[PDB]
C-alpha cells in the first residue's frame, strides 16, 4: 500500500485505552524537538489537517536533563494550567538550546515573568496540586507507551509515527508527509 506500518508509522503491540486522540511528547533539552517546534511546525502542520472534533495533546519528558528535564516537565504542566504554552515554548527552547541561559528552575521562572506571567501567579501554579496531577498525567502517558524517545507522536493509542522512513531533503515535504500521516492515522 502507499501507507503501510513499518514505514511511515509503527504499530504499538500493547494498545493504550482511553489515550488522547493526537498525543506527542518533546523536551525541552530534545534537538529534533528544537526544530519541529520553531522550523517545521510540527504541531501546526498536523492541526491544520485534522479532521475536526479532534483534540491534540502535547506532553514533556523527563528523561533528558536530569534535575533540570523535570524541573521543566513541572513547568510545562504550569503552562498547561495557565493556558500559556504559546508563549512559553519558543524562549525555553532557546534559553535551554540557543542562549544556555536556563541553568535552573529559577530561570525558567524568569521566561514565564518575561512572556508576562505574575510572579505570584507562576509560584501558586508551581506549587498546586492541580499541577502535580498534571506531572502525573504526563508521566503516565510517557510511562504506558513505554517511551524511550522524543519527538514523538501516537495515534489514538494505538499507531506511532515514524519519521525516519520520510523523506527529509525538502523541509517542507517532510512535514505534509508527517501531517498526512496523522490525518490517515487519524481516519483509521
Amino acid at each position: 500500500a502507499q501507507y503501510e506500518d513499518g514505514k511511515q508509522y509503527t504499530t504499538l503491540e500493547k494498545p493504550v485505552a482511553g489515550a488522547p486522540q493526537v498525543l506527542e511528547f518533546f523536551s525541552f533539552f530534545c534537538p529534533h524537538c528544537y526544530q519541529f517546534e520553531e522550523v517545521l511546525h510540527i504541531s501546526d502542520n498536523v492541526k491544520k489537517k485534522l479532521p475536526e472534533g479532534v483534540k491534540m495533546t502535547k506532553y514533556h519528558v523527563n528523561f533528558m536533563g536530569g534535575d533540570l528535564g523535570k524541573d521543566l516537565t513541572q513547568a510545562w504542566a504550569v503552562a498547561m494550567a495557565l493556558g500559556v504554552e504559546d508563549k512559553v515554548t519558543v524562549p525555553l527552547f532557546e534559553g535551554v538550546q540557543k542562549t544556555q541561559t536556563i541553568r535552573s528552575a529559577s530561570d525558567i521562572r524568569d521566561v514565564f515573568i518575561n512572556a508576562g506571567i505574575k510572579g505570584e501567579e507562576y509560584d501558586a501554579a508551581w506549587n498546586s496540586f492541580v499541577v502535580k496531577s498534571l506531572v502525573a498525567q504526563q508521566e503516565k502517558a510517557a510511562a504506558d507507551v513505554q517511551l524511550r524517545g522524543v519527538p514523538a507522536m501516537f495515534v489514538n493509542g494505538k499507531y506511532q509515527l515514524n519519521p525516519q522512513g520520510m523523506d527529509t531533503s525538502n523541509m517542507d515535504v517532510f512535514v505534509q508527509q508527517y501531517a498526512d500521516t496523522v490525518k490517515y492515522l487519524s481516519e483509521k
